[PDB]
């Protein structure tokens, strides 16, 4: 009956949903919702934005996250505490990968956990892993879109600057930590950064959910060309596309 | 030009070198609106941007979203845009059975309890605030008549298992976090809030000045989960005003 | 053309780029004779090694030894012999009061209770299985008509005080480990062994191909003593299972 | 109810709850005859005590000795004898070109080099000094005409690889040590010490006020191997008085 | 009055306090041989397990297979068969160029490169020898005659990347071990092997005796090929020199 | 030069390659005069510097102050001016039941409970004294008739929450420390004190001799009061023993 303190939704509201997708972007919770059946807006807080909807009869809640492990902890955590057991994770990627392509998709089958929340749910020797029925359904739907799909290994760093080697910023400087750090994921085999996904599936791996995450490639760190608008344009579109499709997969 | 996720540019700011940065978006032009001609910006995703004026200096309101990492991409991006001086406000859960509801905390260095300060500094160095931005939130919050605590503040990366909560989906914590709390109220920490480890070890460490207000809403001593919010964001643009030179 | 430890060379191993990696130098021979033209190549130390091949394709059967170092050493020198895809089996204990003696593991990552992943990738890297042989193992497993679990397997370099046994020497178990077996339960770790996070790690971050099955012998939550024929059923279905899995990579 | 090392008891200390902390027993009596009636106490290995007074008050100064270990049982023992607010002085090398010999640095959080501070807190806990005294050093010093800096202190258990520090005997720092310097210069750490990461964590987590000041004796973007001390103290003992009330 | 492992019970050995305990199986009959009335007892996986009598009293001599966690079952197995003192005796590349190819090495503590030691004791504990074996070792090395080195001793979960070898599948190095021969070399460390890490750690933490004594079979600033006379003499030196460690323990 | 701290020249040490290392400053003169031609130094701080021959040798003595940072100081700064041997004494505080007050250890290995320590090699590294330095005091120590215990130590860099005492002024222990005396017991340390992990990492990882002798005067587990000619014939005892440690090093 109690409202969810950051999401503002009570369980009532979910309509029985058991699975929520959650992108990181508010802008593209409807986006993933209008996909659906019935994309009814539940609440917007903070870089929570909610919507409900049908997939082949079935209740689906969108759910932003916000960047980072942090702010998706508590998504994650909420929907749970209202009854929802999958989570889809949908989000942009830089690769790292020269084989990998701006526009391919990833499915991540294990996350580097360069975070702090996911040890705030599993020591650090535990596998940022996703479930294998999550994974499945999202190489399948993203297969099935037409794209080119990578299974592999996501770096998820709790920066985008620094612990994903970037230079140019403010301090040009890099802890040591950090430094040569890309090439060290480069040489093994690492797809991609992002910046949620040791969280989401370390969280959920360790508490009895199921998570997985898909992914567009919207940069390529080893690319010096500039990605082009409409495989953008397109890639977005797939991969939201996709992680529905990987949703109706799991729900049946 | 331009940044990678706040939508803004240099120009945008007007010149300015401090920003306030509140974790909710809706904050946001709470804040300008206390100070003169505030100017919409822009929103994306968890940031939503202003500028207004303080004593005829351009001041940027930034939201930071909750949370160390979206907090380091936009202190990152201000910084990049010519912004030194960062002026947090929030709200947090005090530990401390005498910390009351509508007290304040200035944070005089942080445990941290979050990944991004790692990748600024390794663990060894000291989550603490810029003096002078400490001394500023010291004083705007004494001025105001508030109840105002200095002290050390826990800061986690999540809201519940890093800070003890059991009312849970799963109602259990990782070892690591089993019984932190009565520890961290054992060794005087104040609050428990989510941002400032990452603010306080990434400005500390890169030349930047930061310093970390609270406004108390609830006592874990009280209970688990939750005008104070209107009184703290009033310190932080008198705690700015102290700031600008 | 040689390696250190192995004592096979890579003529020996006819083209073979799958390896079937039991741990038990005994069960070479078993995985090797349910495939065509079994020849054993060589044993030294706890490495075994024979020869086989699955529909006209090479396959070598080699044993790890108990335990990440001895296993990293075999994968390195199978590596450097040309196997690029490590196909796991090794018995285990379950942790899961619904994971039943005689169930199938398959593991979708390892928590990391060894040293030697740690000489491949550092502590965040995540000790999992590639998806195309974790995929083929579940389909083997299922196949077969096993009641098979996907998920954690916690991979511990000892046998006693990491897999939190007080039934020892001297009964004491390090702080580390002091209610390890509860926390795992709790996180749904299903099963305890020695090798898969080395394995695991080892081979991600090596452009290797790796995955592991096992056969639950034990429950810890039930008696720590196997039923004789109960043992032997699961074991003789976890080499079929791993054969068939290997079956499935092949190209 | 005489303390183990420090050879006093509580009586002894005529109810001082303040104590000054500098590390060389022989600046014991210097810092105690600034103050008013100063009496030896005690003198057992690196532990001299005196008591003075200081504004009609009871104040007492106990060497430490270096290094966190030394200064944890004398902190403890005082704290026994109920003593609460701890003022260090000491001496320091800067590592920044722009802190000058002479200068004085007050400091706000240290770098955990050390392993003592990890006896009471772990490693997430910042090493920040009671914001009290932090203050009242900085007006101390600078009343002096001191040039002083406050910032983040590098507190090392050693003096020679800990502070990258290589006419040596063996000539080598370890893997952790290489480059440091030049890192804690980079992250804006002003100076080297040995005991701060010890005092600061051990009293923040105990109850008990603490702070650090230091004059700068050598640069080490100079050289290795090193009035100043003379100020320092009467900048320390000014500081107390302010801490009196 | 059964182990999971080793397949002996406690009447098998005889009322023996004292295990010689080589890395390889194959080595188990030639350290019995060199006592008086060897019996084969089992040998299961890579523990080979012999007995024999030592001066009138009993000794089990059981190979550990590579690496610290193969190592630990053996030890705990036999500790809780009633053996008190255990004597690694095992082969050993040198780092030091002072230290020649056929030189003897006796640990007087081990760099804890692995992971198994830390289920007995965290890092901070020293993976020490316990004195009295450290001592008879040292005699025994030195009345054979060879040049001893008294020493510290890397122990490493890895052949290759740990002991920075680059001659490899992938060649690479992970961050933590890049550069870490020099390193150790500089620190004064004599040797790197596999298992002693483990040993010591757990034995120290046990109230079980332990020490390790290598032969050197290459020097790592020199060459990885030994010359095979030469590893003869080291190998057969080795095993006399713990047999005789093992009769000053037992005096 | 005269070195930073210490207040001596090389010159000042007449050839001295030897140090006897005590805690206290004042405990210094006291080992100086169990020898010849005792001469002071200097003293500065918690650093009392004397000289003395020993059958003819320079030997110097100097005070560590408490704790593995002053500690390390003054190790540093005399192997500067060409010290290489470092024999530690002191007292302790035993935590076994079987060690009593009077006994003295003679540290195999220490625990290292220090930040120093990693200053000097990271944790991994065994805080190991010189073989023969440990040789030589065990020796010294029994030849003293007092009994002699062999064995770990631990030591920290806090004499409160790192040794798990409650009785102070908050009377927190911090989770780490919680509970360690109790494994530290069980995991057979014998004592704590304050030193030795620094000084013995340091020596072995910088090529400098080095251990630690320590005279029981307190037991942990012991709720009786020493007596005072005990505690006196101890002291006395330790620093007879050191001295004597210290002409078997003499070459
Ligand atoms: C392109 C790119 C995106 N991201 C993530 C971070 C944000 O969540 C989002 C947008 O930058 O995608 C990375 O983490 N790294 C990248 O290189
Ligand atoms: C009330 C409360 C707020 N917060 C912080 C974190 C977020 O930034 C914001 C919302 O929860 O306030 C806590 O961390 N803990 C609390 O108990
Ligand atoms: C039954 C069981 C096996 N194993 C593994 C370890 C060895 O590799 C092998 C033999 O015990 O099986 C466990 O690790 N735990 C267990 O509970
Ligand atoms: C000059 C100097 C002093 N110190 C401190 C440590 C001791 O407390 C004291 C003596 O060196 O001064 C340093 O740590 N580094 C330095 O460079
Ligand atoms: C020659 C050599 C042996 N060893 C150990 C590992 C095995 O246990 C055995 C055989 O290689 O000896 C090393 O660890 N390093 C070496 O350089
Ligand atoms: C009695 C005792 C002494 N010590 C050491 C610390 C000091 O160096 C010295 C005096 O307390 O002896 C301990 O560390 N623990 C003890 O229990
Ligand atoms: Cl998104
Ligand atoms: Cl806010
Ligand atoms: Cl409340
Ligand atoms: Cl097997
Ligand atoms: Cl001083
Ligand atoms: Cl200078
Ligand atoms: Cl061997
Ligand atoms: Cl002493
Ligand atoms: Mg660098
Ligand atoms: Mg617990
Ligand atoms: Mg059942
Ligand atoms: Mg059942
Ligand atoms: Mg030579
Ligand atoms: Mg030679
Ligand atoms: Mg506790
Ligand atoms: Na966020
Ligand atoms: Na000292
Ligand atoms: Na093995």
């Amino acid at each position: 009956t109690k409202t969810v303190f950051h999401l503002g939704v009570t369980e009532a509201d979910l309509n029985g949903a058991t699975l929520a997708i959650i992108p990181g972007d508010p802008a593209r919770v409807q986006k993933i919702a209008e996909l659906m059946d019935n994309p009814v807006f539940l609440a917007s807080h903070r870089e929570y934005t909610v919507y409900r909807a049908e997939l082949d009869g079935q209740s689906v809640v969108v759910c932003s996250t916000g960047i980072g492990g942090p702010s998706t902890s508590i998504a994650v955590e909420e929907l749970a505490q209202l009854g929802v057991r999958t989570f889809l994770r949908v989000g942009t990627t830089g690769a790292i990968q020269p084989h990998v392509n701006v526009g391919d998709m990833i499915v991540t089958t294990g996350s580097v956990r360069l975070d702090g929340a996911s040890l705030h749910f599993a020591p650090m020797e535990f596998p940022a892993v996703p479930d294998f029925d999550v994974a499945t359904a999202m190489k399948a739907a993203a297969q099935e879109s037409g794209a080119t799909v990578h299974m592999g290994v996501t770096a998820s760093s709790d920066t985008f600057y620094p612990g994903q080697e970037r230079y140019d910023t403010f301090t040009g400087r890099v802890v040591r930590r950090f430094q040569g750090s890309m090439k060290e994921w480069q040489d093994m085999g690492v797809l991609n950064f992002e910046m949620e996904s040791a969280t989401l599936l370390t969280m959920c791996a360790s508490s009895g959910l199921k998570a997985g995450c898909v992914a567009g490639v919207i940069i390529n760190r080893t690319q010096k060309e500039i990605p082009d608008h409409a495989t953008l344009k397109e890639t977005e579109a797939r991969s939201i596309k996709v992680v529905v499709e990987a949703a109706r997969k799991m729900l049946k």
